[PDB]
C-alpha cells in the first residue's frame, strides 16, 4: 500500500479520501487543513451536497479521525515546510489546497519527509494525464502535477482523433460547473473580474490552458490547439466541445467506432468511455471516468471538420485519477 | 416626413407574444391593437403584462373589461377565437399579424388571418415560408410574401455575426455551438418528451444536448453558405440571456484585431446599427438582460488560433432582442408596397 497524506481537504481533497476507501493498493494515513477540526472534518466527510452520504463509522479525537476502525492523523498547519509527514510515513502527499500550485511551494513538503508529491492542479512541474502520458514519468521528478479536470477530459479524446486521423488545428470549448473560486453573489476578483460576478445567476466566460497543456502532454499536437470555459450554473459535471479539422478523411461512423474501440483498450479502460443513450449533465454525477463521448450529441459538417462532444465528473473523475496517478507513479523507482 | 403608425395584432399571448407586446409599449412606431388568446382572460393578461420575472415591473396604468385591456388609457381589444377565419382583424384597422402561436407554421394556415382583413403575417419562429433577418435579407422582401416568418432567436445571433465574417474574410466552413438560457418546452422536473428524450430532463440542473437548424438555417438568409455551417445547442440552468460560439474557418488570413475592427465598424454601420454591438468589456450574460441587439460581440471571450481559424463569441437576449427584431421586420417590409 501507497500511504498518501492529503494537504487541504476540500472538493477534491475530500473526494480523493472517498476514492481512497475503494482501493487496496492506497491508504490516506494523514490530513492536513487549516478551516477545520476533527470532529468538523468527520462532519464534511459524512454529508456531501453532490455526492451523497457516507454510511461508514466515523469518530474522531482532538488530533485524529477514525474511518471504520482506521485511525488517521490530522494536521492544523497553515506553512507546508512545518508538516511532519514523516513521522506517519506518508509517501505521497496530494497538495491540493489550491495556494500552492507552484513547484517552490508544493516542494515544502519534502523538507518533513514526504517523499512525493501530486498538486491537483496545472503547475511549473511535469504535467501528467492518465492514459495519455503517465509513462513518461521518471523517479527524479518528486513534484508533479495531474493536470486540470479539464485536460483530463480533452486529452484522451484529442489523442484518439490525432492517432487515428491527424488534428490540423482544433478549438474546444468547454462548459464548465461551478467551483469553489466563484462567489454566491458580484464579489472582488482583481485578476478575473467576471469570474467574480454571482455565479449561480450568470453564464461567466472563463479562460483555460488546458487545450494549450494538451500540447505538454501529447507533444506532437503543440501549438495545434486552444480554447476557452464558459461557467454555468450547475453544482457538478462538465462537458468539452472540441472542433478540429482532421488531416486524413474521417465519417461520423469512423470517428464513433474509433472513440468505442478506445474506450475498450487496456490504456484507457476506465479513463476514456462511450455512450450513445440520450444522457444530460446528471448522468455522470459520481462517474470516475475521465472523459466520455458523446456519440449522438457529437457532429460533423464533413469528413474534415468535426465537433466532438465530451463528459467529465470534474469532481470525481479528477480524484480517481490523482490516486491512479499516485500508484503509477510510485511503480517507478 | 415619415412613415405611418403599423397597427399590429398578436395571435398568441403566450411568452414571445407577450414581450412582443410589451417591446411595442416602448416603441412609437408601430402599436399592437388587438390581441387574441384561448388559455387567458383580460384580467388575467393584465396581470401577466404587469409582473415579469426576467423584464421587471410595467409601470404605467393597466385596466380591464370584458373584452379588452387599456394600457395608458389606449383600449385594446381582446379576442377568444378558435379558427382564425373569423377573427375579424380589419374592422380595428390591423394591418399585421404576429402569429406566436408556437404551433402554426403551415404557410395556408397562417394565410387564414387574411380573410378576417389583415393584410400581412409574421410568424415568429422558423417556418416554411420566406425566411428574414434585419439586416441581413430584409431588404429582399417582395409585396406577394403575405406569410412571412422572423427566424429563430439563435438565427439571429449568427447570421449578423456570419455576414461580417464572410463579407470581411469569407468563411470557408463553419461549426457553431449555442449555450442557451431555458425556454418555456423545458419541464421543471424529469418529464415525457417523446420526440426529445434529453430534453423532457430537469431544465434546472443539468446540460443538456439540444438539436438546433439555426447554423443550417443561415443558408436560408445567406444564401453562399448554404451548406457551410451547422451546428448544436446546450441548454443551461438560467432565465435568459443565451450565447453563440461560432468556430470559423476563414478565407482570407485576418488577425484577432482586424477581427474587432470589423465588428466595431459593423456595429457602426446604419444596416446594423442596434442590431449589431460591440464590447470589449468584462460582461457576463445578466448584463445583457434587457438589451434589444440581435447579437452582441465579445471582443475579449473571443479567441483565435491562428490568421484562418477563429472562435467568435456573441451575445443575445433571446427574448428581448427577437421581439424587437419581429417589430422590426413589421415596419421594414410594411415600406414596401
Ligand atoms: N473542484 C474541481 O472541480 C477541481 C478539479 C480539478 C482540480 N481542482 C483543483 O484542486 C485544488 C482544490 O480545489 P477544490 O475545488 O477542492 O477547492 P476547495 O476550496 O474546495 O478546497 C481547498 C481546501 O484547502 C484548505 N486550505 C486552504 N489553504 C490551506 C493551507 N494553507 N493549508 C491547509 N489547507 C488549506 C481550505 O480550507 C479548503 O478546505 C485547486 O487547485 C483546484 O484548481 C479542482
Amino acid at each position: 500500500m501507497v500511504k498518501v497524506g492529503i494537504n487541504g481537504f476540500g472538493r477534491i481533497g475530500r473526494l480523493v479520501f472517498r476514492a481512497s476507501l475503494e482501493r487496496t493498493d492506497v491508504e490516506v494515513v494523514a490530513i492536513n487543513d487549516i478551516m477545520m477540526t476533527p470532529d468538523y472534518m468527520i462532519y464534511m466527510i459524512k454529508y456531501d451536497s453532490v455526492h451523497g452520504k457516507f454510511n461508514g463509522k466515523l469518530e474522531y479525537t482532538e488530533n485524529s479521525i477514525k474511518v471504520n476502525g482506521r485511525e488517521i492523523h490530522v494536521f492544523c498547519e497553515r506553512e507546508p515546510e512545518k508538516l511532519p509527514w514523516g513521522q506517519y510515513g506518508v509517501e505521497y502527499v496530494v497538495e491540493s489546497t489550491g495556494v500552492f500550485t507552484k513547484l517552490d511551494t508544493a516542494s515544502k513538503h519534502l523538507k518533513g519527509g514526504a517523499k512525493r508529491v501530486v498538486i491537483s492542479a496545472p503547475a511549473d512541474t511535469p504535467t501528467f494525464v492518465m492514459g495519455v502520458n503517465n509513462h513518461e514519468f521518471k523517479p527524479e521528478m518528486t513534484v508533479i502535477n495531474n493536470a486540470s479536470c479539464t485536460t483530463n477530459c480533452l486529452a484522451p479524446i484529442a489523442a484518439v482523433l490525432h492517432e487515428n486521423f491527424g488534428i490540423v488545428e482544433g478549438l474546444m470549448t468547454t462548459v464548465h460547473a461551478l467551483t469553489a473560486t466563484q462567489p454566491t453573489v458580484d464579489a472582488p476578483s482583481k485578476k478575473d473580474w467576471r469570474g467574480g460576478r454571482a455565479a449561480g445567476y450568470n453564464i461567466i466566460p472563463s479562460s483555460t490552458g488546458a487545450a494549450k497543456a494538451v500540447g505538454l502532454v501529447i507533444p506532437s499536437l503543440n501549438g495545434k490547439l486552444t480554447g476557452m470555459a464558459f461557467r454555468v450554473p450547475t453544482a457538478d459535471v462538465s462537458v468539452v466541445d472540441l472542433t478540429c479539422r482532421l488531416e486524413k478523411p474521417a465519417t461520423k461512423k469512423q470517428i464513433d467506432e474509433a472513440m468505442k474501440k478506445a474506450s475498450e483498450s487496456e490504456r484507457f479502460k476506465g479513463i476514456l468511455k462511450y455512450t450513445e443513450e440520450e444522457v444530460v449533465s446528471s448522468d455522470f454525477i459520481h462517474d470516475s471516468a475521465s472523459s466520455t463521448y458523446d456519440s449522438k450529441a457529437s457532429i460533423s459538417l464533413n469528413d474534415h471538420f468535426v465537433k466532438v462532444v465530451a463528459w467529465y465528473d470534474n469532481e470525481w473523475g479528477y480524484s480517481n485519477r490523482v490516486l491512479d496517478l499516485i500508484i503509477s507513479t510510485s511503480k517507478v523507482q
